[PDB]
């Protein structure tokens, strides 16, 4: 149940071994890299990127509990998610690059989901 990792207190980063993990950041709802290598924390940290992504995927955290992620990449797939900030679900050109949770293939899921469709 690496999901619950995803939904544990952010893993501490430290400043003795020059290695980096991937760790799910509760404040801005997605997975980010960090240096260090266990110096404390909680056990929210992951070998890569797509493994964290893939673990927040498994996890029941609801999709409108995290914030609009479409990649940084160049792609042109549109995409809908939910803005937390406006409570609205709008449509984003998705970049191809990984993305989190909050990541629907309709408005109307994106919606259902947030009434608490499952």
């Amino acid at each position: 149940e690496s999901w619950v990792s995803c939904l544990d207190p952010e893993q501490v980063t430290c400043e003795s071994q020059e290695g980096t993990h991937a760790s799910y950041n509760r404040k801005t709802g997605q997975c980010e890299e960090q240096k260090g290598t266990e110096c404390g924390g909680g056990e929210n940290h992951f070998e890569t990127l797509l493994k964290c992504n893939e673990s927040c995927n498994d996890a029941p955290k609801p999709p409108c509990s995290l914030e609009v992620d479409y990649g940084v990449g160049r792609a042109n797939i549109p995409r809908w998610y939910y803005d937390t900030n406006n409570a609205t679900c709008e449509m984003f050109t998705y970049g191809g690059i990984t993305g989190n949770k909050n990541n629907f293939e309709s408005e109307e899921e994106c919606k259902e989901t947030c009434k608490g469709f499952s």
